[PDB]
């Protein structure tokens, strides 16, 4: 977009850095060759506390009055600069297009008994039309204009309307090809689509005919959930799910109806996991994006038993696979185009309701089988911009208005590209209604926001009202367990609340939401995502085993572990601001007052319920790969698996929301791919039968991962690097057992900092803390004249030692003397003959515990 440093804030102010302005304005987009010219006088009173709120990185330009004599409604319809006297800029009219045209009413369509309405916000458009199709291919059957009123366009039309499939006609200006075009744009409310959105489908959301069976009786068969505080969560890709699956139909692998085939390996998965206690499946973007064809006819995909011949070390696999990246089935799909609508490459036909019922359907699956359904939504970016595409659909109607822009008018890219702009009204409104569709229509049980730092808090805040207040009787949806966690990063042009107080990890403390512990992560793996790959961690050998590629001194390796383990136990303890540890130095400090290695504070929430636990996500290497990566290259795959299980260990049995990457329960591994986005089917590969993992099958994709090859591929090509299917199958039973622990005791999953701070304590901290080791108690009421409510009628105290030193340990803790500790009947019960080994000594509290192994002991009572 053109130079634009001039912003039209209301309807009589336009602010101006300058230290004689006037305002130009041409219908035509001719500019010399100016329609109006307004002279526009200093306002002494300068720029209004709203103002100033709204946009505060412009709180200090010079503010500028618009005449009252001014048409601003048709002024906005033009090509715009406003000169000083000579310097010649573009106007930036977000503010203005708020002030004047803000609209609450329908937008979309809206069906009555006898009639159709469709509306759509274009401010700045100078006509609109709707242009009709009968069938998602055919051709253009009429076009009807529509009528503007305040910036709305609108048309009401008969009930047989319905069904038709539609574009807009909107001759707008674009400021990027300094003319007024005839753009042909899908509709932002649209619910569905042809294939690839080309054209908008007519359809009532409320029919019938879209409904599975027993939709509306669903609310009855949702899982309960007593508590956010009882959540874990399972994060897994649609596609990944099936794509390998021969237990499911050729042609339903790869989307939503592999969900409803209950008895295929990828069901009786998520049903072991769902009976075990895991609580929620998020699943990656699964509305329209870009970047797969929604017609599966035109996917291109390499053949996988060509590439299984390839060594494991070679440059081939990604070679084929980046060779037809573009065309093949497969994306994670943050890349959005319209939000509301289900993703068509997902559904068995793209065109007409398949994508309706199907999403619907995958829904009533999961919630079947124990499984409440995480939406991942994309609102702070998107796809495409501009005039041009089927895949630009926001910033075609509106264009410079949906998306953020900088103080010399360029379109904000720091999250991806064309970042949108909450801050302002009808993003807000629309990221709110689109939450909303979600909750009401396809009874969504949860949301997971993508780049939460770049959402204004006051879109998070209301976003929350409005979800947890839909009821069973009035929207067929009990909103008050509708959660809502995001990745609240703050950094590029969001930070320090520079376009308003946005939704950041420290903004969020203390609202519920939960958000993404970054610290207990790099704490447990090393280092951190974008740093050096062989810095090790608490959990990956820092000074206990160092792999001799990285690393500092050893009073520097001893004293940095210790560092890591404080931090791993205030995320332990919920990642709470006010939580008290004993420090590695000796000093009682609370969560906020211990630092991570950026300076920011570790412990940051107000609620264990507003902290997700994970050191795995879809981002960034697996779980496995991070292990494969950092550990000494000696160590066994045996060894390796026990500390995989440590790590989600720490996961599953930590205070606050507990977070699992699909695959951390089987050794899932993407040959060390740090971003495989488009890396295809090949690297992403979910096995469901159990005999691989996907370690060892090239070099993962050479535009993100070229850099790190030389350390990737001798361990790729190292046998003794690759488990078999005994280690997978022995990795997910005592995943199982972990999260059944979990659920075997209120204790692990206390519902706020009260409770935490009174009856969560550590017993291996200060100066002479023993390294590689955390012993974590949990108390419950106990005697007569108890001191807090009981909580667990089974027991009344549990400990967790976590060992990840090589050799067994014993510590032995006073405090913990003279009790009936036994080690939990699951672990009594373990496949895993080390973790049976453990044990408790009451006459010296002496707690005894394997190498590599977290061990957990309860109280009983009577
Ligand atoms: O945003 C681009 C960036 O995305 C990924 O980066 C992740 C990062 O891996 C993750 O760890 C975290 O980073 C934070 C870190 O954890 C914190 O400790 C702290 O240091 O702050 C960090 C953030 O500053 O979050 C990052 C962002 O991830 C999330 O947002 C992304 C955008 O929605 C999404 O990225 C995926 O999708 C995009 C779009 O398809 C794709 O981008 C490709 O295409 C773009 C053209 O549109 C092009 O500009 C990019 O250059 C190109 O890579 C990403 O590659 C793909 O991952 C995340 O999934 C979502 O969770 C990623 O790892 C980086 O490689 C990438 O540069
Ligand atoms: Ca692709």
């Amino acid at each position: 977009m053109p130079d634009a440093r001039a912003y039209w804030v209301t309807s009589d102010l336009i602010a101006w850095n300058v230290g004689s302005v006037c305002l130009y304005a041409s219908r035509a987009a001719a500019m010399q060759g100016y329609d109006s010219k307004v002279e526009l006088q200093p306002e002494s009173a300068g720029l209004p506390e709203t103002v100033t709120q709204k946009f505060p990185f412009i709180s200090s330009y010079r503010a500028f009055r618009v005449p009252s004599s001014v048409d601003v409604a048709s002024l906005v319809k033009c090509q715009l600069v406003v000169a000083s006297f000579v310097d010649v800029t573009g106007l930036q009219l977000p503010g203005v297009l708020d002030d004047m045209f803000a609209y609450t009413g329908p937008l979309g369509a809206v069906f009555s008994e006898d009639s159709v309405s469709l509306h759509l916000w274009a401010p700045t458009a100078q006509g609109v039309s709707v242009c009709f199709f009968d069938g998602p291919a055919g051709p253009a059957l009429e076009t009807v204009q529509l009528k503007e009123s305040n910036g709305v366009w609108s048309v009401t039309g008969p009930r047989e309307w319905e069904n038709r499939y539609y574009l807009y006609e909107v001759d707008v200006y674009h400021p990027t090809k300094a003319q007024v075009l005839k753009c042909l744009a899908g509709d932002p409310y649209a619910r569905s689509l042809s294939a690839n959105g080309a054209r908008t489908w007519l359809v009532d959301i409320n029919n019938e005919t879209l409904k599975p069976a027993s939709w509306d009786e669903l609310a009855d068969e949702k899982p309960k959930l007593d508590s956010f505080s009882d959540i874990t969560i399972y994060e897994l890709h649609i596609r990944d799910f099936s794509a390998h699956d021969g237990t499911v139909d050729s042609d339903s692998r790869g989307g939503f109806r592999a969900f409803a085939y209950q008895a295929s390996a990828g069901m009786e998965h998520l049903r072991k996991l769902s009976d075990a206690g895991l609580t929620h499946v998020h699943l990656l973007p699964s509305f329209h994006f870009a970047g797969v064809d929604d017609i599966k006819s035109n996917w291109k995909f390499v053949d996988e038993c060509e590439l299984a011949t390839f060594p494991p070390g070679s440059d081939m696999q990604q070679a084929a696979v980046v060779a037809i990246q573009e065309e093949d089935p497969y994306n994670w799909g943050y890349n959005p185009v319209l939000w509301g609508v289900p993703k068509g490459s997902y559904a068995s036909d793209p065109d007409g309701p398949s994508r309706i019922i199907e999403y619907r359907q995958m829904v009533q699956a999961l919630n079947r089988i124990g499984l409440r359904v995480v939406m991942d939504v994309v609102y702070n970016h998107l796809d495409s911009s501009g005039p041009c595409g089927i895949s630009s659909v926001l910033d075609k109607i509106v264009p410079g208005y949906y998306v953020r822009r900088d103080t010399n008018g360029q379109i904000e890219n720091s999250a991806a590209m064309n970042n949108t702009a909450s801050e302002h009204f009808m993003v807000d409104r629309l990221i709110v209604d689109d939450l909303l569709n979600w909750a009401v229509n396809y009874k969504v049980d949860g949301f997971r926001f993508d780049l939460m730092g770049h959402i204004m808090k006051r879109t998070m805040m209301r976003a929350k009202s409005a979800l947890q207040s839909l009821t069973t009787d009035a929207h067929g949806v009990d909103g008050s367990k509708i959660y809502l966690y995001g990745a609240g990063w703050d950094f590029a042009e969001v930070a320090r609340n520079q376009r308003g107080i946005n939704g950041s990890q420290l903004n969020m403390s203390g609202t519920g939401i939960g958000s993404f512990n970054d610290r207990i992560r790099d704490a447990i793996n090393g280092g951190n995502p974008f740093g050096n790959p062989l810095q090790q961690g608490f959990n990956t050998g820092l000074f206990l085993e160092p792999n001799g590629f990285y690393q500092g001194n050893e009073a520097d390796t001893r004293r940095s572990l210790a560092t890591y383990a404080d931090q791993i136990q205030i995320g332990l303890a919920g990642n709470l601001r006010d939580y008290v540890l004993i420090s590695h130095t000796g000093e009682a400090k609370k969560g906020s007052e211990i630092h991570t290695f950026d300076g920011l504070p570790v412990g940051y929430t107000a609620s264990p319920i507003e902290t997700i636990n994970y050191v795995s996500a879809h981002d960034n290497e697996t779980l496995f790969d991070v292990i494969s990566v950092k550990t000494p290259m000696i160590l066994s795959v045996d060894e390796r698996c026990r500390i995989n299980h440590l790590a989600s260990s720490m996961m599953a049995l930590s205070q606050g929301i507990p977070f699992f990457h699909a695959g951390d329960e089987i050794l899932r591994s993407k040959s060390i791919d740090r971003d495989s986005y488009n890396s295809g089917d090949w690297f992403n590969k979910l096995d469901f039968t159990y005999e691989t993992n996907n370690w060892g099958v090239g070099l993962p994709p050479s535009e993100k991962n070229e850099d790190n090859w030389p350390l990737m591929k001798p361990r790729l090509e190292n046998p003794s690097f690759k488990p078999a299917k005994g280690h997978i199958l022995a990795a997910l039973d005592s995943f199982v057992d972990i999260l059944k622990i979990r659920y075997s005791s209120p204790l692990f999953r206390l519902s706020t900092a009260n409770d935490i701070k009174q009856r969560v304590r550590f017993h291996n901290t200060g100066p002479s803390l023993v390294p590689g080791v955390i012993v974590m108690g949990i108390e419950d009421a106990r005697g007569e004249s108890p001191e807090m409510a009981q909580l667990d009628t089974n027991f009344s105290y549990v400990v967790t030692v976590f060992n990840v030193c090589p050799h067994e340990v014993s510590m032995d803790i006073p405090a913990l003397a003279s009790m009936g500790f036994e080690l939990h009947p699951v672990q009594v019960n373990s496949s895993d003959t080390l973790v049976r080994k453990s044990a408790y000594e009451a006459a010296t509290g002496r707690f005894t515990v394997p190498g590599r192994t977290v061990s957990v002991f309860v109280e009983p009572r009577c």
